[PDB]
DNA sequence: ATTGTGACGCT
DNA sequence: AGCGTCAC
């Protein structure tokens, strides 16, 4: 009773963008925009792929890892923003030039964790307090909070979606404790306060809208933020968690979406999170464990202890690309000049890092498959990295890697290769 | 013939 | 160090 800690220590929010790189492509070109229209890497092989898709076109049907010319057919009137190509391969460089003006906006307000290209995790919990000293026991208005669903709410003794949001947002600001500065439903309320001013930010200053999840822990601010997409902000609650885990499955939860996840179902003979109550510490350990089995045990009454980490920037700067099926690598030559292509885009990157962030790598990450092998990486090898200089850093990358060359004769190279990539890692500060 | 990323855990 | 898992 007394002593059983229940989670609620921390005001954690997760911000996503909304189809982040259909949003980028919107913002440049106003033709695209309140339109069905995803973006696509490459354009031969049917199409290309699409990694990003409005909710207008997902309405039809429109997923990422389609190929265009499947998704036309769902879609006719798709319309497309293609990814840009330099040096003989996709360039992500405007989305993550867009990616850093969002983070910087997010960093104004509280430290943040990059967690990918479009989302970071904010710990809220001392602009939180600050903001309560600042209220002075004021009641909270709904006005405040004008983009925020309540998980579980409305509930107990309208036909339309807005309308029971508010109605769901009004039993919860009814029922809070507004003099009591330690209560955590109004540390989390305050909270969405302030993620809904960060997200107006964001919004006014870059013209890209997110949605959020507000609560006390990363896996369900996570969570949270998918409940209501696009462009609305949940706040899950330590109370929600019993009813919202239920009927949630076991995969839906971050870190539990493969294997791990399938053998917690398989093994235990269960389907949703809230079934793993059932289970003492020490017998989820047994199967998965022992932080496996305590993170379980933890979580699934609602509770995580994962920090968000002070980090705005990538520890990594990678390039890579495949090479499928016909296309597979086969003579030294080709091998070569790939490298160089992917040494000088990583060169062109590092210059930029170290300019703008004032840090140097020091470790070059060389990594391939070979045709056949089904695993993503089939060698990864490391070397130093002393020079931004793309022909050192592709001859280094070769020498690390020319072993694997089965074939008899040089000027070939066999068994093809599928993938090669190059990855800047062990940062120092410069 | 998903592709191109990126973080972290295990041994 | 090199390999594997998981998520964007
Ligand atoms: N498997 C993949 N391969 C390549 N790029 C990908 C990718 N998955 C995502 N991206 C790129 C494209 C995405 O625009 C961007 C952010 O990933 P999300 O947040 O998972 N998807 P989005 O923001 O589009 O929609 P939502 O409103 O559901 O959040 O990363
Ligand atoms: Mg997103
Ligand atoms: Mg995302």
């Amino acid at each position: 009773g007394p002593h059983m800690a229940t989670g609620q220590d921390r005001v954690v929010a997760l911000v996503d963008m909304d189809c982040f790189f259909v949003q980028v492509e919107q913002r440049q070109n106003p033709h695209l925009r309140n339109k069905p229209c995803a973006v696509v890497q490459y354009k031969s092989w049917k199409g290309g792929g699409i990694i990003a898709v409005s909710y207008e076109a997902r309405a039809f049907g429109v997923t990422r890892s389609m190929w265009a010319d499947d998704a036309k057919k769902l879609c006719p009137d798709l319309l497309l923003a293609q990814v840009r190509e330099s040096r003989g391969k996709a360039n992500l460089t405007k989305y993550r030039e867009a990616s850093v003006e969002v983070m910087e906006i997010m960093s104004r307000f509280a430290v943040i964790e990059r967690a990918s290209i479009d989302e970071a995790y904010v710990d809220l919990t001392s602009a939180v307090q600050e903001r309560l000293q600042k209220l002075q026991g004021q009641p909270i208005s709904a006005d405040l909070l004008p983009s925020t669903y309540i998980e579980g709410l409305p509930q107990g003794p309208t036909v339309q979606k807005e309308g029971m949001r508010k109605q769901g947002l009004f039993q919860w600001l009814d029922s809070l404790q507004i003099d009591n500065l330690t209560s955590p439903d109004l540390q989390l309320t305050v909270g969405a306060v302030i993620v809904e001013e960060m997200r107006a930010a964001i919004e006014r200053e870059t013209g890209f809208q997110c949605s959020a999840g507000i609560s006390h822990n990363k896996v369900l601010a996570k969570l949270a933020c998918g409940l209501n997409k696009p462009n609305r902000q949940t706040l899950v609650s330590h109370g929600s968690v019993p009813q919202l885990f239920s009927q949630m499955p076991i995969r839906k939860i971050r870190s539990l979406g493969g294997k791990l996840g399938a053998s917690v179902i398989e093994i235990l003979g269960i389907e949703y999170m809230g079934e793993l109550t059932q289970f003492t510490e020490s017998q989820l350990q047994s199967h998965f464990g022992e932080k496996n089995g305590s993170w379980l045990y933890a979580m699934c009454r609602g509770i995580e202890h994962d920090p968000v980490k002070p980090r705005q920037l990538p520890k990594t700067i990678g390039c890579s690309k495949n090479f499928p099926g016909k296309t597979a690598l086969a003579t030294r030559e080709q091998v070569q000049w790939w490298l160089l292509q992917l040494a000088q885009e990583l060169e062109e990157r590092l210059t930029k890092d170290r300019n703008d962030n004032d840090r140097v790598a020091t470790q070059l990450v060389v990594s391939i498959r070979v045709q056949g092998d089904k695993r993503l990486s089939s060698l990864r090898r490391c070397c130093a990295l002393t020079r931004y200089d793309a022909h050192k850093m592709s001859h280094d990358a070769f020498t690390v890697i020319k072993n694997c060359n089965t074939s008899g004769i040089q000027t070939e190279w066999s068994p093809p290769l599928t993938m090669l990539f190059l990855c800047a890692t062990k940062f120092s500060a410069s």
